[PDB]
């Protein structure tokens, strides 16, 4: 199946011009846990943000131009991205906004982190129609000495 993973501020905000104004190591650990040993599909702006290949995962970058880094795989369409993943139990779509919108209609699972933060952003997670999604796991954590904001992990499945 296809899954999306994202961290959402209030108002579904996922990105802005610069890095997001939060320090959330427990969320990063969650991201790493849920993506290791799976292929990850991302857009070019997300690739540039991350700044390097994510280790232990097949990295697939969407761009309409030829690749500029021979360490990862570069594709020019949603279908080509999916084919490049091969025969796996779970493909992870890791953003950003333009990519999440394209893959949400194909997805069977969402891994969301809801962060209690107000951030004016320019990039949003797509609207996910309630009738089409069921929540299967939730876990709340408060802000603390190592995490700047409170964070609630959720996993939803399509219905
Ligand atoms: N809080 C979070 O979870 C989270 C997660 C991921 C990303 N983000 C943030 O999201 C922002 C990036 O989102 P974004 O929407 O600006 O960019 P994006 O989705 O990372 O990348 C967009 C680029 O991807 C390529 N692309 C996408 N779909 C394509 C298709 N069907 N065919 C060919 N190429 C395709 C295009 O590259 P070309 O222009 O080369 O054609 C396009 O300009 C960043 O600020 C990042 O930090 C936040
Ligand atoms: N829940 C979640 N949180 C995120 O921060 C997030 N970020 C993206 C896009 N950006 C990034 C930026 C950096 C790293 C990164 O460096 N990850 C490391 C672990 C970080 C650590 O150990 O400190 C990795 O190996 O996954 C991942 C995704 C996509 N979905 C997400 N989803």
């Amino acid at each position: 199946m296809i899954s999306l993973i994202a961290a959402l501020a209030v108002d579904r905000v996922v990105g802005m011009e610069n890095a997001m104004p939060w320090n959330l190591p427990a969320d990063l650990a969650w991201f790493k846990r849920n993506t290791l040993n799976k292929p990850v599909i991302m857009g070019r702006h997300t690739w540039e943000s991350i700044g390097r290949p994510l280790p232990g995962r097949k990295n697939i970058i969407l761009s309409s131009q030829p690749g500029t880094d021979d360490r990862v795989t570069w594709v020019k369409s949603v279908d080509e991205a999916i084919a490049a993943c091969g025969d796996v139990p779970e493909i992870m779509v890791i953003g950003g906004g333009r990519v999440y919108e394209q893959f949400l209609p194909k997805a069977q699972k969402l891994y969301l982190t809801h962060i209690d933060a107000e951030v004016e952003g320019d990039t949003h997670f797509p609207d996910y129609e309630p009738d089409d999604w069921e929540s299967v796991f939730s876990e709340f954590h408060d802000a603390d000495a190592q995490n700047s904001h409170s964070y609630c992990f959720e996993i939803l499945e399509r219905r």
